[PDB]
């Protein structure tokens, strides 16, 4: 039968006899991405550029696609009554929530991942990790410092060619179909499973002069098999929410190295490298900054950066390999 | 005063004193496109998973897109009887439209172009190219061999985060935004200019065991900048019509050289390097194989395929200039 | 704060501390209305007039609206496995939901309400009502057999101007509008109450000349009111569903009595008059067949039919004097 | 062959030789109703509720349907540049367009009818008429009176369970279906004719305390046919656009007549007699006001009522029979 996001997460809440708080968190997650994916489709544009003329607004309120799914999932976050702290990609601060739509959950989010490829209309997305408030202290940043490893659920909705909800929890990694006829996510691909070695390498090249030793041993390696095969195929979407759904799909490699502007790597821990690093091992893939596993890294900074390397098993292994090679030395 | 695609076109045709054949023949593709559009973000996704049950459907229809978007356009084409020959990327040979439904037209288009990013769901689009039939003889696949310095019009359809149209025609490129809500394009970029000098290069690096020394050069240079400036970020989606649609908003470089399996390059000239380079040059933009214009290229084949470099100005020039060091003595 | 449906069911769900059977088996009629509701706006009829050609369809489908409605409400209901017997107006029989779906809950409704109306394209909808199974022997139709007043559940979906869901419970009736732009019904009127007393009446006037004493006494006052106020307007629609929402917002009174071709009514009481009946008498308002409470007839057929007279209170009550009046001579 | 409202508007332009001033004018017409037909759905309601927070707004801006469609149809009128002079039902003056956007056409609206009938989601739906400027003087009031006769194109689109454009013109009447999935309207109905008699009758009762005797006669037929025939059924939407939408597809018969309050009829001459009137004469049907052809009727005023009878001929003609007969002697 026909299995929507709704009933999936419903049943899957009632197979662990929660109170119902993971998945009234999960579907105000739902809702927040429908509402992302439309504005994000530009419905409703006509609006702005004076269709109905000069009355309706009376000052300013062309917000920013970020800053309104921002607010969006914030606001709908907030109202489910099962979150108490949240991080935000766009927030300098962790957000504590009011004591009255208080819950045991700490959301860490990318709302719209990809700002560099906003204005030229390629793919982007938001990005999610939820925790469970393990502390019995008055909430704060520190509920939301814990390792990735203790993620119960995390996953990201592309908006892409179409807009799919990826969703990871303990038993596994599913796949859901936004169909806006309806508004109602289906579930096409079940317990997904990353392939074991890809064809395709993604990462931005333009830091050349600044790779470590590794990674530039590891790209002419993509380039020149030494096996004389044929050498990888190069995507690189620039939304990490794109690139690394196409790593798990049709699997491969995805990283972003430190660089000289990025010492400790670009991308953030708590929205970005964990929620990933968390699909990806739920889908038998490896996630690592070169020398130890994302999701074990315990952060200290709620906004803190990290090397990321993650996609099919033996692709990552081969550049684990290449690191320990040269720490051997 | 707000501006849809119906009434610029409209509009074009009407200050040209033209019949109106070309106006029905834009119009024909903004409703194929919408068309498309509307499958592509997976509308009515759900019925093909059984939501009404399973008595509907008779058989055999899980039509993919890239089958569904070529019916479309040919199909919607046709209905325009603007058209007298059209020439598709899904078809080995040209389509001839019947005498009632004839045209002075020619379309060479790419109706579902990036089909690796299909199933990953990383932005497509559709390609098109438009000639006036020039010879007074019955139409055969030789009226879409004319050099892409004869088009009329010529642009394409993204169907990225947001769907797109480009449009070039003789005085400019204009970029429409489909706003969902109304199936309306709205005009939002008027007479659009690249600019003269960009920071990203954009092509697949793993073919660089198969580069020609000037792309090799050109490409260490964009990583090792030899005046010591900052060096170009790198992009590059793997459909063309999402990485040149971000060349002309962002500027840059796009590069699809020759490699082994490609000797003359990947991309076809008819719909991809003509409406591209079409597209290029009305914005200030340059388009070249590297020893030529692409535009001036006489097309011997209908499905003949062509290097190609485009982008700002100043970025392909520069890449010219290696050509011809490479050139010398 | 913005509510959902999806949360005002869940929360409801979470006070009366249920299995969550009731909560999936209104999530899944939620999502069985909006894919009516698509399908009632013609998305996608430009499919049907050959947008794409004749190459998808190798038979028949062309499935009328009614045919389409009644099968996405038994397959999303039977794929909520809470239900064991389903009553359709569109159905003979009961249906018996199998072993390994069926629930506790049974579930009687008119798929789409208003026949008649369909093809001039007037408003119509979806009515439901359902019951707790009350009997510990194998699933039949005697369970669908219970008076109104054991419904826990009763509503309707109106595919108006805009498409709107009322809700009715143990503790009032809720007003949601469908935003179709993210698939999500906006709760927009709580606990809503039926005005005291109207000034719209409401009855097909063309069974004039079948109409018993009372009913044809009471349309004579609406004219000539004998207090020489303001004579009452007239309001008939024509699809249930529209009539009764009407006098649920506005007030008044809605009547379809015995008539020569249908001596005990034409509507139905399982899945027509017990629902509207019930969302009436949660909203302050009352339902009679002229002579007892619609909520405390007995069925003895699931297809039974019944006289109904509902609406604004001192309305009603004024039409129930007048048969009292005629009995008591 | 699919038939879209663009194409068909756009050939009928071809045909006639005309400049292109009413093929802009249609266009922008079509666009203004799917910008309506959006907003009557509710399309983005929940961002009214609050779902992105209280951020964006400044202020009011919660712009009534009645006043947005009037907003839209006068702007998107005005930027088709082929308009000088339009009459709107919400307006009490008539709007000169200005000399930078004038055109040669005169259109008399009513933007969103059926006012009563909004609140409570029945149908609702927008009327026009367009005339052809005929004094050579500077524009004003009196270009838009004149009789109905003179029409070159009239219609409506309704806003019911689908939005269905009709549009009548010379040569006949055709109905359009909207697709919302694509924003085009489809030709389902072409040279559509009513038929020459029906069995329904539509008027509102409420105010049969004042009719004049030809109309209690008449109506008095219907639930009492003189010659034992079946009487005939009663519908009253309440709108008038719905009214005579059935009446056209359906047959038989509708009627506002005088009343003490509307001593000459409620419904306005130019915006919704008139157009209603020259639909159904290019359908075969008839529209009087018991005494003379609605479109012969010379306007005095742009906001002038008029009673009226409309629908199938045979039965308009039993009616004009009627009134014959209480005015002989
Ligand atoms: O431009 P580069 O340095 O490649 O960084 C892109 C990466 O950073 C991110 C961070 O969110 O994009 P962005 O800064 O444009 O938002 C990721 O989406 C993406 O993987
Ligand atoms: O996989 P590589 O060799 O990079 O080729 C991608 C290029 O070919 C095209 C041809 O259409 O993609 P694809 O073959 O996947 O359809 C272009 O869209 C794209 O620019
Ligand atoms: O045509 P009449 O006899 O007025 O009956 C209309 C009534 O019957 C119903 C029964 O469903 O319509 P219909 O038979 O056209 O489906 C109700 O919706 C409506 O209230
Ligand atoms: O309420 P009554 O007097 O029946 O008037 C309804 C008639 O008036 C109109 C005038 O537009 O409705 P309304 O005043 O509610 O807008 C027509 O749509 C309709 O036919
Ligand atoms: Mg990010
Ligand atoms: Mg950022
Ligand atoms: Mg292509
Ligand atoms: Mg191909
Ligand atoms: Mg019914
Ligand atoms: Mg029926
Ligand atoms: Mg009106
Ligand atoms: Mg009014």
């Amino acid at each position: 039968n026909i299995v929507t996001l709704t009933r999936f997460v419903m049943e899957e809440g009632r197979k662990a006899r929660g109170t119902g708080e993971m998945t009234q968190l999960l579907n105000s997650l739902c809702t927040a991405v429908k509402a992302i994916s439309t504005a994000v489709r530009k419905a409703g544009i006509a609006h702005l550029y004076g269709i109905a003329g000069s009355t309706n607004v009376t000052g300013d309120q062309v917000k920013k696609l970020d800053v309104l799914s921002n607010d969006l999932v914030i606001n709908v976050l907030k109202s489910s009554f099962a979150t108490c702290v949240l991080v935000s990609e766009e927030d300098k601060n962790a957000i504590i929530v009011e004591p009255e739509k208080r819950g045991k959950y700490v959301v860490c989010f990318d709302p719209l991942d990809g700002s560099s490829n906003i204005d030229c209309l390629v793919s982007i997305g938001t990005i999610f990790g939820i925790y469970r408030k393990n502390s019995t202290d008055e909430p704060s940043e520190k509920d939301a410092l814990q390792p990735g490893r203790n993620l119960v659920a995390a996953g990201y909705a592309l908006y892409g060619s179409a807009t799919m909800l990826v969703l990871a929890m303990v038993n596994g990694v599913n796949c859901f179909m936004l169909d806006p006829a309806i508004g109602e996510f289906i579930l096409v691909d079940r317990d997904v499973k990353i392939k074991k070695k890809g064809s395709i390498y993604s990462i931005n090249e333009g830091y050349a002069k600044e790779f470590d030793p590794a990674i530039t041993e590891y790209i002419q390696r993509k380039k020149f098999p030494p096996d004389n095969s044929a050498p990888y195929g190069a995507r690189y979407v620039g939304s990490m929410v794109a690139d690394v759904h196409r790593t798990l799909v049709y699997g491969g490699i995805f990283m972003y190295p430190a660089n000289k502007k990025s010492p400790k790597g670009k991308l953030r821990l708590l929205y970005e490298c964990n929620p990933m690093a968390y699909v990806m091992e739920k889908a038998g893939g490896l996630a690592t900054t070169g020398k130890e596993a994302v999701l074990d890294i315990v952060p200290t900074d709620i906004h803190q950066r990290a090397p990321i390397i993650l996609g099919s098993p033996e692709d990552v292994t081969e550049l684990l390999e290449i690191y320990q090679k040269h720490a051997a030395k």
